[PDB]
């Protein structure tokens, strides 16, 4: 027993990191077979940031413009080409650690493992959502774009986040690893501003559920709800309207703890109400929102990888 | 910026992690050069557990007794030792992807990334601390043993837990690598219960260190105290308390912040004394104890490793 936010083992992703070097900038690109995708601002000059024209500034360039480092040893670019946000350099050599993988647009509320870089070199692996409003609460420093996000499913990585810039508010803005971003956001370094976040309804439910997995059970009570009625409540609070597919989604959580969703409802209802009273679930005094049903299920059954 | 619970890459220790297998008890072992090391009761029977004699239980035991398995491909133990409440199986192969490593028996206080195993396959990743009852807690079910925990000081892994048991409140008990327990308990199937915990002040004082970086400025204030005076308060309030040592440990960060150690003190005693009053420090309605000063300044300056 016992719940924490966990994150996916991070050696699969590692043996894919190398540093890219363009100009002044040096930023982290994820090497796959002999492909190295990096953020494309990369290519932009510390004056070119305002509004660039990377379609210009990208014709302009030379391979050999670009220092591409796998540990010490380095990569010669053979080509290179621009998907939306992203740089793709070609290079002579496949990556021989490069992992079963796919690319993978998430949706918003769903998870990640975020493996923070710098020139290269991992600094620390920890767990993220999608927030509603696109971006993510992370911790980035400069230096960290092009740093990546990611699932595992037994054998294969999914690739779902790089790290493009970030926010007045601190928190993250990025895109997927074909280069498109999460959200209205564009990498021009002008100003933006995230749209007003919410609470991930669905997943504070399936942590609720891992507090009963868990032993916490202070929070039910006999009372139900309809869907209607709860998300009456929850629009009142600034949460995601919980849907008919989040239930069903919910549902062998449901059955393993013999809770309805919706009596589990009832319970966030008058969590939302009352408060908590001095008390915690899960070694936690607010209501998590950045665990699945799926990250609930994996880490109380023990789902592993390889 | 941002600040997550940010474990190390686990890359170095995955590609350590094994399987041992001896009667009907299956778990995880740690491969360094030709040595496993797992926890000894994985030679227990469901019988031997209420109290073994583990010299005796192990003088009864072959080689070919333990299975030990890398993936698919199978160990041949070539001798078996025991040192303190670790198994050490002497195998025919040198794990190829041994890190440059040590053992280390850490501090209660002292905080560690877990690599959450079952049948030698990794789960997931996240940070820990050694509480101060020399507990810790885990996310472990049943498998799990032999799981180790570790940090990373630039290309060495430094090994400081090892799993062994959940105690009936919910948290978890383990060894270091030589085998050694935290705390007094033992590996018997008694009751054992761990004591009465506290929080890990100076860590309290680092996570405040870590808003101000981060621009959470709400909790501060013009007081000060004394040492002495700040102790009778977090005494009252089970706090550890905080040594002369502890403040010379928050040095770095009172000069990068620019708000003497003592002055924190008094932010915390405040803190303690009415509350959060609804608010939030770096995302938590809870005073936080697991970040050390180490942890907040390798993640607030991109500390890497390799």
């Amino acid at each position: 027993s016992g719940f924490r936010k966990m994150a996916f083992p991070s050696g699969k992703v590692e043996g894919c990191m190398v540093q890219v070097t363009c100009g002044t900038t040096t930023l982290n690109g994820l090497w796959l077979d002999d492909v190295v995708y990096c953020p494309r601002h990369v290519i932009c000059t510390s004056e070119d940031m305002l509004n660039p024209n990377y379609e210009d500034l990208l014709i302009r360039k030379s391979n050999h413009n670009f220092l591409v480092q796998a540990g010490n040893v380095q990569l010669r670019v053979i080509g290179h080409s621009m998907q939306n946000c992203v740089l793709k350099l070609k290079v002579d050599t496949a990556n021989p650690k490069t992992p079963k993988y796919k690319f993978v647009r998430i949706q918003p509320g769903q998870t990640f493992s975020v493996l923070a870089c710098y020139n290269g070199s991992p600094s620390g692996v920890y767990q993220c959502a999608m927030r509603p409003n696109f971006t993510i609460k992370g911790s980035f420093l400069n230096g960290s774009c092009g740093s990546v996000g990611f699932n595992i499913d037994y054998d294969c990585v999914s690739f779902c986040y790089m790290h493009h810039m970030e926010l007045p508010t601190g928190v993250h803005a990025g895109t997927d690893l074909e280069g498109n971003f999460y959200g209205p956001f564009v990498d021009r370094q002008t100003a933006q501003a995230a749209g007003t976040d919410t609470t991930i309804t669905v997943n504070v439910l399936a942590w609720l559920y891992a507090a009963v997995i868990n032993g916490d059970r202070w929070f039910l009570n006999r009372f139900t709800t309809t869907l209607n009625d709860f998300n009456l409540v929850a629009m009142k609070y600034n949460y995601e309207p919980l849907t008919q597919d989040h239930v069903d989604i919910l549902g062998p959580l449901s059955a393993q703890t013999g809770i309805a969703v919706l009596d589990m409802c009832a319970s966030l209802k008058e969590l939302l109400q009352n408060g908590m009273n001095g008390r915690t679930i899960l070694g936690s005094a607010l209501l998590e929102d950045e665990f699945t049903p799926f990250d609930v299920v994996r880490q109380c059954s023990g789902v592993t990888f390889q």
